């Protein structure tokens, strides 16, 4: 429509006038801040036989300040897209400017609260508060799209808009329309895709004004509650999608822009290894080829690996982690069973053309399997290969069901298997068996067992086929060779010649069985033996892989080895493979070139034989180093008390007045007699500190107060120095009323109420019109017993400057408002000479909030990648306290003693320095007139990985500088 590079018709995309499947996952570039672990993640997605990811940019991250966006350093949009185009992979961008994505705000910056106007409407004050961030962040999308050699290759306007209440006209043209033009105006040409948060017709071509090029809706089948692993209820797998597809938008090709990958998990919650089991491989297997057989043509996968919420970034339901359960996890391993399943399915989507052009028919429970128990959906070609989609009929069956097919071949209609026996469907699995599969000219007539990959080399073909345990299978080549079992056993492989066919029957054994038929070559696999095989495209003409075209995809080689295999190309005489080892790994290389002599691996020279059949093999050992990690309880810890507001002494001459008589927040009117919002005052993020003044009469008895900070919020109270009480916090609680006792006050002295409250985060605004993302921070009400309101007078902060943060390298939301934070000691090298020796293990004796300082050397050995994790101990029942960690001035870990789940978490490499000094800056605050004190700190690690990664260069660091604008 606007340029030629991507275009489509109703069955899929093509790329430079070449049709290809989409798969994607979902990655964003904020929840991971080292741009050489952004292109470990490529690297591993392209791995999955993936093509494509999606990402976010989160508007709050990058234009804190109004009017000043700031996408540099650790937010720099560039760095991630040359990693994409690095990795082989194109790229969906989707900038919002609302994102949702479990992020404070649901990507909107807390300044939106004094907008006046709905946000995600046509309003005026809504749309020019928008203007700034897509004209900069869509200009750099611009430059990197698939038209000027980069690998941006569609767009999204907003998010899931879908939703509307409260007087809004929903859904408005006018509002999408200006929204898809802003990105046009700054230069976006390719084709824009929507995300219709259920298939509802928003947006779709032939709507008129504000529709998309790509009707595309999303998908979560199996919900958010972890908690219930094994429990799949009935009727959630989704069968009408197809059918949805051709009413709703049948010119496009079929998209899922966010299908499930895992799960979010709340404060409290069962954890995101509840969510991985879930969203595990047979999940995956079930409802992934239940998408293929409605002929999805872009898939993407929320989320593939989603990454830490460091630095406050996060949503009020949601804790530090992100990993969401997801194939790659937030410490980047790839060691659940999920990446692997998932691999198999990717690599199979690569190479299967004819999937694209076939004709799905409706699902059947006869016709094609010979019992009702089954389902079975056809996807019917012609020359070009058909496709039968196969699952239990009741989706959830842990059951062991016997079948034969009947299949239409282009050799006529066939009841398989021919030579005796039945296949087995093993409870929670689903497959898609093939009829005339193209493989570079041999067709094959049938295969049962699923295909994973195939190749053309030059001395003959190979077939990858997997199926598993306890399966017989059988398939048929249009071919008049006999075959001849080449590698294995003939025990268990039985076959007959027809006259122009020969078919093989087969058991399914741990045992690789090789078997050719002209110059054919297949590989019978199990699925546990098949998970260890990788497909790396072959460079020719430097060193990296290149993106997904037809030419690439063919000139690609099977390699089976363990942990990862990331790249492979050809240089002279050496056959060069990159990857990444956690065993001892057997290594074999199916189809070397005929030009290649010697093995390398990682760059090193590596001994391999030749068997019989042309396979080259090497042993890569694994022997891990010493990782030597030091006890943290052990360090020279310094402590300053970080809670000063409280003595008697304290100035707060320097603080903001809260003295608006008019809040700029339309949501809630004011029920005090100035706002005491905190973004009415700049202040959006981490810790607030409230201080009221009043002149005693001498018979006060009472402050009551409604505090809010979000689900799991807590809140502490000061009169002067005498300790009030806390609101310690519940998940189910975003805001708290609570009345406390005073002491005795001096008729005619003053007083000072100080009343510190979490920040969870800003709320997500995910219905248009409900405005909910304007939800006050700070205080709500207030009552001195007896007095009135207007008696006290309030000054509040948050971190220093608010707008005008202090920290532009790490960002606006990082630091809140403790002293500690204000003056910047949290980050490297304070002021620590002449502060007390203490430790967060021995704590505080009473109600308040401690700071925490120590160094501690890494001297980790090169080459190698290692997760490392601070664990916060919780093996007994808790008092209730709160903590925060800075791991080299980067906030990295927000703990709730009382509340949990999370108590492990891990820093990467970048953040952490591995061959040098790092700082650790702990607060604990003690919601407890006891007071309180971590039960253990430690630093652990997890399997240590030989890693083709090069070095990975740590992130600018700003050590602490004297700030002049603080209020000491
Ligand atoms: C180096 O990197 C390697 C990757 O390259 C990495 O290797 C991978 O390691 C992970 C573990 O971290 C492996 O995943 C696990 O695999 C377990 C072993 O079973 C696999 O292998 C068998 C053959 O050797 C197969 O027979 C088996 O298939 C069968 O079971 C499948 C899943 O249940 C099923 O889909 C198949 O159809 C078939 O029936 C399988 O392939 C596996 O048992 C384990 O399963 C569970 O764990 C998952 C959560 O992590 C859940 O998603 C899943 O539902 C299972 O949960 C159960 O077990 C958990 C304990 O681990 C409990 O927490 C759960 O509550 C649940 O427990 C119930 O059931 C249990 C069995 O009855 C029992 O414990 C209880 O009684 C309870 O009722 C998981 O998927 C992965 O396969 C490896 N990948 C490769 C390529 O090798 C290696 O670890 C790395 N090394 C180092 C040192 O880091
Ligand atoms: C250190 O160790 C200690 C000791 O082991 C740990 O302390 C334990 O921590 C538990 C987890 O926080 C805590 O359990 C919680 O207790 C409260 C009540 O006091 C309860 O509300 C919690 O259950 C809900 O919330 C979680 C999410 O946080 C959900 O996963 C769960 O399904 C429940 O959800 C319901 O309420 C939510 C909000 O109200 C809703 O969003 C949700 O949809 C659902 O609502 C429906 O059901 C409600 C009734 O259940 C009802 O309101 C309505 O009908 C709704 O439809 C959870 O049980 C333990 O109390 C605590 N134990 C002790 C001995 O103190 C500590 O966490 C550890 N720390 C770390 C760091 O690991
Ligand atoms: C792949 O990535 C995922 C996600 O990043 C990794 O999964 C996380 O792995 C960590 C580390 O194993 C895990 O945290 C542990 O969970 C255990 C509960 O299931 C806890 O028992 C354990 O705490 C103990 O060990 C710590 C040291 O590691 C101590 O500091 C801590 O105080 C605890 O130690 C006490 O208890 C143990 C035994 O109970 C005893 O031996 C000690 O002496 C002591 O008394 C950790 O909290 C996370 O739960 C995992 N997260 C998720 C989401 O799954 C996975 O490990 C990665 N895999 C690889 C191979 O890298
Ligand atoms: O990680 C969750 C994911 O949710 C997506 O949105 C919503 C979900 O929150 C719910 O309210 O409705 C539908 C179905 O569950 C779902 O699309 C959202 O687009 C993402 O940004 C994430 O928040
Ligand atoms: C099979 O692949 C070959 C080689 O790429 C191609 O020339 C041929 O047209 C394909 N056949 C069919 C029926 O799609
Ligand atoms: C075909 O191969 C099978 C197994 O090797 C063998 O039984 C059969 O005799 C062969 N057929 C011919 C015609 O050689
Ligand atoms: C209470 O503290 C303030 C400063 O926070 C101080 O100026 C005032 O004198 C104190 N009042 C009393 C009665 O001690
Ligand atoms: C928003 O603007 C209207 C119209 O000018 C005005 O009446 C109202 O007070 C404003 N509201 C806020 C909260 O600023
Ligand atoms: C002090 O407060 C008490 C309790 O509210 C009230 O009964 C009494 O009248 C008050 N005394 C004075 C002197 O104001
Ligand atoms: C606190 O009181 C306010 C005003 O009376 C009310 O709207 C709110 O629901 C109360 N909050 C809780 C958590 O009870
Ligand atoms: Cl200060």
């Amino acid at each position: 429509l606007l340029q030629k590079y991507v275009t489509w018709d109703d069955k899929s995309l093509f790329i430079n006038g070449e049709r290809i499947m989409i798969f994607s996952g979902e990655f964003h570039p904020f929840r991971l801040p080292v741009k050489e672990l952004q292109l470990d993640i490529f690297q591993k997605v392209k791995a999955l036989g993936f093509n494509c990811v999606s990402f976010y940019v989160d508007w709050a991250l990058v234009e804190g300040k109004p009017g000043e966006y700031r996408a540099d350093g650790i937010f720099d949009l560039e760095p991630f897209f040359d990693a994409a185009s690095e990795a082989g992979i194109y790229l969906l961008a989707r900038p919002g400017p609302y994102i949702n994505a479990e992020s404070s705000g649901g990507g909107f910056p807390g300044w939106l609260q004094r907008v006046n106007g709905t946000l995600r409407s046509s309003d005026k004050a809504y749309l020019d508060a928008t203007d700034n961030y897509v004209s900069h962040v869509a200009a750099t999308i611009a430059k990197y799209q698939i038209t000027n050699g980069g690998p941006i290759i569609l767009y999204q306007p907003e998010n899931e808009y879908t939703s509307g209440c409260c007087g809004v006209e929903f859904p408005d043209p006018v509002y999408m329309q200006y929204v898809e033009d802003q990105a046009r105006n700054a230069g976006v040409v390719i084709p824009l895709i929507n995300n219709d948060a259920s298939a509802s017709g928003n947006n779709a071509p032939g709507t008129g004004k504000g529709a998309v090029d790509i009707y595309g809706h999303d998908s979560y089948p199996l919900g958010f509650d972890c908690a219930n692993p094994t429990v799949w209820p009935s009727g959630d797998l989704p069968t009408n999608f197809r059918t949805l597809h051709l009413e709703q938008s049948p010119t496009t090709p079929y998209a899922i822009v966010q299908f499930q990958g895992g799960s979010y998990d709340p404060w409290g919650g069962p954890g995101f290894a509840a969510c991985s089991e879930l969203l595990n491989n047979e999940f995956e297997r079930v409802f992934y080829k239940n998408d293929f057989s409605f002929q999805i043509a872009i898939m993407n996968l929320y989320m593939i690996f989603g990454g830490t919420n460091w630095g406050n970034l996060g949503y009020p339901n949601g804790y530090t982690s992100y990993d969401y359960g997801s194939a790659v996890t937030e410490s980047r391993n790839i060691t659940r069973e999920k990446y692997s399943e998932l691999k198999l399915l990717g690599n199979f989507a690569k190479v299967s053309p004819g999937y694209l052009t076939a004709s799905p028919g409706n699902l059947t429970t006869s016709g094609y399997a010979d019992t009702t128990d089954l389902t079975v959906t056809p996807l019917l070609g012609n020359s070009t290969g058909s496709f039968f989609v196969v699952r239990h009929s009741d989706y959830s069956s842990e059951e062991s069901t016997s079948y034969k097919l009947r299949l239409p071949t282009s050799a006529g209609s066939v009841t398989i298997p021919q030579l005796g026996g039945t296949l087995t469907l093993n409870g929670r699995d689903s497959k898609i068996h093939v009829t005339d599969y193209n493989v570079s000219g041999t067709n094959i007539i049938y295969s049962t067992a699923e295909v994973f990959t195939w190749k053309k080399f030059a001395d003959g073909k190979v077939l990858v086929l997997y199926g598993g345990a306890g399966e017989h299978h059988e398939l048929a080549i249009s071919t008049k060779s006999n075959v001849t079992v080449i590698e294995g056993s003939e025990s268990g492989i039985s076959s007959k010649q027809t006259s122009s066919s020969v078919v093989v029957g087969w058991d399914v054994s741990t045992t690789r069985r090789i078997i050719q038929v002209g110059d054919l070559k297949i590989l019978l696999l199990d699925r546990n033996s098949a998970y260890n095989y990788w497909v790396p495209q072959l460079a020719t003409d430097g060193t990296s892989p290149g993106f997904s075209t037809p030419e690439k995809v063919a000139s690609s080689i099977i390699v089976k080895a363990g942990y990862l295999v990331r790249t492979a190309y050809l240089k002279g005489s050496g056959l060069y493979l990159t990857a990444d080892f956690n065993a001892t790994t057997s290594v074999e290389v199916i189809g070397v070139p005929s030009t290649a002599k010697n093995l390398f691996i990682n760059g090193d020279k590596t001994s391999h034989t030749v068997d019989k059949n042309g396979i080259w093999s090497a042993t890569v050992d694994y022997n891990a180093p010493d990782i030597s990690l030091p006890s943290l309880k052990d360090l020279d810890w310094k402590y300053v008390d970080t809670l000063p507001e409280i003595q008697s002494s304290y100035d707060d001459s320097l603080w903001p007045a809260a003295d608006l008589k008019q809040t700029k927040n339309t949501l809630r009117s004011l029920t005090t007699p100035t706002s005491l919002y905190s973004s009415d005052y700049g202040f959006h993020t981490g810790y607030l500190l409230y201080r009221g003044h009043f002149t005693a009469t001498g018979n006060e008895s009472t402050f009551a107060i409604d505090t809010q900070g979000g689900s799991a919020f807590g809140s502490s109270v000061w009169l002067n120095g005498t300790y009030l009480g806390s609101w310690t916090g519940l998940y189910a609680n975003s805001d708290y009323n609570a009345t406390y006792n005073l002491p005795q006050l001096q008729a005619g002295k003053t007083y000072v109420i100080t009343v510190v409250i979490d920040n969870m985060g800003l709320e997500e605004n995910w219905t248009v019109g409900e405005d909910l993302m304007k939800t006050p921070r700070g205080i709500l009400n207030f009552l001195l017993a007896g007095r009135p309101s207007s008696a006290i007078s309030w000054k509040l902060t948050g971190n220093l400057g608010g707008e005008d943060y202090e920290d532009k390298v790490r960002g606006p939301l990082n630091e809140g408002g403790l002293y500690a934070e204000r003056q910047g000691f949290h980050q490297p090298e304070p002021p620590s000479q002449n502060w007390k020796s203490s430790s967060p293990l021995e704590g505080l004796s009473e109600a308040g909030i401690g700071f925490y300082s120590a160094s501690f050397d890494l001297d980790l050995p090169k080459g190698w990648d290692v997760p490392l994790f601070l664990n916060i101990g919780n093996s007994t029942t808790p008092s209730p306290y709160r903590v925060q960690v800075y791991v080299n001035g980067y906030q990295y870990a927000k703990y709730i003693s009382n509340i949990g789940p999370q108590t492990s978490f891990p820093v990467p490499e970048g953040i952490l320095n591995y061959r040098g000094t790092n700082w650790l800056a702990v607060t604990l605050w003690a919601l407890d007139s006891a007071g309180g004190k971590l039960e253990s700190l430690e630093l652990s690690y997890t399997t240590p990985v030989l890693t083709a990664l090069g070095e990975v260069e740590s992130v600018d660091q700003p050590k602490y500088k004297k700030r002049k604008g603080a209020y000491h």
